[PDB]
């Protein structure tokens, strides 16, 4: 589980399976990604973990961004893209913020379509800002899951009932020349 | 998890959260579901659990088939259809064999698509069976981790790129009457 909370100025994201692979992984690479989205280096943890540390108790709680005036910023690294993110507070910090179904990249897919190396830069007053309008709608376009349960079952329909139709031709085209 | 095993002629399903929904779930209306595509009432759980039992240890085994000649004949009841569903030995039993990604029951569709109320066989030398290399084809070709995650990535890209696209059409437009 995500949770996003903010101490002081600093914004964490504590993540909650065997948790000893976040750990393992930033000793091999001193990186680590959790959720599929979000690239944490060792200097982001906040709380390392004890050589004889029960991980059953443990949560692992990063720095994911800072608060300065009304907007969090997002280190571009975090997302591995180049340019920074903003997100003003009056957006809730979620998952979904960043995330799209089936662990797609918002900020990822969208910093590879802009053609400039500015930051991206999501609600509040700032003139060069995704207005929060205009991401709460690209939000509700994006797949969900009953998007993706229709398309999985309209696909495997699909491929059932080609194979029904097509035996179903090949029996008539043999029954062409059959008298019964 | 999933784990199926033969114990003499009965074909066993066993299923490894906290897993007390699962007794819950039978105690209520002694019916559950589990993985989203296997229906099992309380009668086919063989291990019934203690009042004080820990759920850390336990796992459910549940009769799921029974072995007659070569062939596995799963109830209907099992997967929510009419017919039964027939598998040969020679297929191995797992979860992808019922199972396509976003759990979409693969007998489920077949039966709703089939004219008859004959039961659903799959492989051996039953006249009547899909051929296993029939089955193993259509299983193929049903819509794998790798397609859902490329059509979530594709339609994010669409939708981002129609923002973008249409954003700059609409700045196009408004420049037609700018001087600069």
């Amino acid at each position: 589980m995500l949770q996003f909370s903010f101490v002081s100025n600093d914004v964490v994201m504590t993540y909650d399976e065997q948790i000893i692979w976040v750990w393992e992984s930033l000793n091999k690479f001193q990186t680590v990604c959790i959720s599929r989205i979000f690239n944490f280096q060792l200097q982001d943890l906040r709380n390392p973990p004890s050589t004889v540390q029960d991980f059953n108790d443990y949560e692992y709680s990063f720095n994911f961004g800072t608060l300065n005036n009304e907007y969090i910023t997002v280190p571009g690294r975090i997302l591995s893209i180049n340019r920074d993110v903003l997100i003003h507070k009056s957006i809730k910090l979620e998952r979904k913020v960043f995330a799209s179904e089936r662990n797609v990249s918002i900020f990822g897919r969208l910093s590879k379509l802009l053609d400039h190396t500015n930051p991206i830069i999501i609600g509040g007053d700032k003139p060069e800002a995704i207005p929060k309008s205009v991401f709460q709608e690209l939000q509700s376009k994006f797949p969900n899951t009953g998007e993706l349960d229709r398309y999985a079952n309209a696909r495997v329909h699909a491929i059932l009932a080609g194979y029904l139709d097509g035996m179903k031709d090949a029996r008539e085209r043999y029954e062409h020349y059959l008298n019964r």
